[PDB]
């Protein structure tokens, strides 16, 4: 797979779990959400796409140093 999409601005607030849960799916899955994975983002905690997308873009961002192939 490939693809990207830029996203300014940052703005949530998620008690915790809903966050938790996606975060476990996220180091799980790493860090490549397809449109269904956000679709279950969006649902199983009930949250927007931009959202979800916009949280991700963050963990993205941040992720630099640290890449692939554990090592």
């Amino acid at each position: 797979g490939s693809s990207g999409s830029s996203g300014p601005r940052s703005r949530t607030k998620i008690s915790l779990e809903a966050l938790g849960i996606l975060q476990s799916f996220i180091h799980d899955v790493g860090l490549y959400p397809d449109q269904e994975a956000i679709h279950t983002l969006s649902a199983q905690l009930d949250l927007p796409k931009h959202t979800i997308i916009k949280f991700f873009q963050n963990q993205r961002y941040h992720v630099k140093h640290s890449g692939p192939s554990s090592g």
